[PDB]
C-alpha cells in the first residue's frame, strides 16, 4: 500500500523546537564585518516560526563552546512528542563552515547530532537547517557579500536551505535585514500553514532571484543576482497545517 | 499578479531533448571498474523520459574531448520551442568532477553552458541534470560504492538530482542497475505524467531510503544504507503532463 501523496505525521502533542543562532559582531581577530540588520532576520524569523506552532529559542553572539553546549543540549533532550526540528544560523561562513564568535564550526558535526543514530526521537522526523552565511568584504544601506558555503546535503530526512547558491551574491538591508529571510519570512506569513515547505522554498527562490540589481546606488553591486536553492533528503511531504490546540497542554 | 501555484509554461511544441552520457568501461591507466549494469539503467531510462515527449539521446563510453563537443553541440542549437532540457551522467565520479572513457570533467563546465547568458533559448526553463556517479571501489551481483560527488547546486532553474549524499553508498545490480535509476525510472512510469517532479524525486529518495542493507551475501556490503538528495534552484512547479500531439508536428 505505496502512496504517492505520503505526508510526515505532523500531529505531535508540540510542534517542536526552532533554535535561532544570531551573529551580528565577531572577535577583532577575525576580521569579519558587523552583519547590521541581523536582528531584524532574528525577530522575523522569531515571529514567523512562532505563528506556526514553534517554540523559538534564539543565542545572540555565541562563542564555538557556547554554541556547541546549547545545541548539544537540544540534540540529547526528547524530542518523542514533536513534530520536528528547526535550526537557524545568521552569521558569516566559507566552505562547510559557520562562524561563531571567536572561530568556525564544521556544519557536518551540528548536523551530525540530529542523525537517526544519536537522536532517537526525531528519527523519521523532518530536520529542517536554514543557513544565512557568505563571506564576510569588509539610514537602509544593502550591503552585499559573495557566497561561500557549501550547499551540503545532510542525511534521511533533512532539509538543508542556503541563502545564496555557488557564483552568485547574498544581500542584507541594513534596517530591514537579508533578502533570502524577509522573503522567506513573508512566504511563511502567508503561506506557511497551507503549502507543502519546499513549493514554498520554491516560491522564495522566485522571489529572491526577481529581484532586480540592475539600478543600484553602489555602482560595484550591479548585476550581483542572488539565488538561493535547498537540498532536500526528505522522503515525505511536509506541511505545518495549524496544530489543534483547544482544550490540549502543549507546554 | 504573484501566483503561489505558478507552473513552468510546459505547452511548447516539443517537451525537448534528453542526454543520456552512458560509461560502463574506462581507459586502463585510470585503474576504475567496469559498471556491469549501466546499460540496464540507459534503456530504463530511455524508455521512461521517451514516454514523457523527450527526444533521447544516448551517448556509450565518450572520450572527454568526444562528450564536451556532443553537449556543447547540444548547448548552442536552439531550444526555443521546446519546454525543458535533462541531462544524465552514468559514470564514475569524484568532488566536482565526473568521468568520461579517458579523463574527469568539471561537473560546473557541463551545467555552465546552459545557463542563462550562455544558452538563451533555455532561459526561464528547467534545466535538470541526474547523476549516477560514485568511487570506483575495485548471475545479479549487487557492487556497492562510496558516495564521492559533491551535491553541487548550478543556476537559476536547475534541478541537480544525486544517487548518493555524502557519508551514504550507491548501489548497483550487474543486471537490473542502480538501486536510483530503478526506482526513479518505476516513479517516472507510474506518475511522471501527474506529480510535481520534485514530489516525485522525494518518493525516490523514500523508496531508496527504505531498500533493506541487513542480510546481504557480502558481509562488508551490510549496514551501508543509500540515500540520494537533490538541489533545486528551481523557480516554479515542474509538470510533464502529456503534451496535445494530436494533428501537430511535434519533430
Ligand atoms: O554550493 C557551493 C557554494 C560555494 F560557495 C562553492 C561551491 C559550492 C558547491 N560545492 C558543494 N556543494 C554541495 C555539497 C558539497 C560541496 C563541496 N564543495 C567542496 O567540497 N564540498
Amino acid at each position: 500500500m505505496f502512496d504517492p501523496a505520503e505526508k510526515y505525521k505532523m500531529d505531535h502533542r508540540r510542534r517542536g523546537i526552532a533554535l535561532i543562532f544570531n551573529h551580528e559582531r565577531f572577535f577583532w581577530h577575525l576580521t569579519l564585518p558587523e552583519r547590521r540588520g541581523t536582528c531584524a532576520d532574528r525577530d522575523n524569523l522569531t515571529r514567523r516560526f512562532s505563528d506556526l506552532g514553534f517554540e523559538v529559542k534564539c543565542f545572540n553572539d555565541l562563542k564555538a563552546e557556547e554554541l556547541l553546549l546549547k545545541i548539544h543540549e537540544v540534540s540529547t533532550v526528547s524530542h518523542a512528542d514533536a513534530d520536528c526540528f528547526v535550526c537557524v544560523f545568521l552569521s558569516h561562513g566559507e566552505g562547510n563552515h559557520i562562524y561563531a564568535y571567536d572561530a568556525k564550526i564544521e556544519i557536518q558535526t551540528l548536523t551530525g547530532l540530529f542523525k537517526g543514530d544519536k537522536c532517537h526521537s526525531l528519527v523519521g522526523k523532518p530536520k529542517i537547517f536554514i543557513i544565512q552565511a557568505a563571506r564576510g568584504n569588509q539610514t537602509n544601506i544593502t550591503e552585499v557579500d559573495a557566497a561561500s558555503v557549501y550547499t551540503l546535503p545532510a542525511g534521511a530526512d533533512f532539509l538543508m536551505c542556503y541563502s545564496v547558491a555557488e557564483g552568485y551574491y547574498s544581500h542584507r538591508e541594513t534596517v530591514n535585514g537579508s533578502w533570502y529571510i524577509q522573503d522567506l519570512c513573508e512566504m511563511l506569513g502567508k503561506y506557511g500553514s497551507s503549502l507543502e515547505f519546499t513549493e514554498l522554498l520554491t516560491l522564495v527562490n522566485r522571489k529572491v532571484s526577481q529581484r532586480r540589481v540592475d539600478f543600484c546606488k553602489d555602482p560595484s553591486a550591479i548585476g550581483k543576482k542572488q539565488v538561493p536553492c535547498f537540498a532536500s533528503m526528505l522522503t515525505k511531504k511536509l506541511h505545518f497545517f495549524p496544530k489543534s490546540n483547544e482544550n490540549l497542554y502543549f507546554q
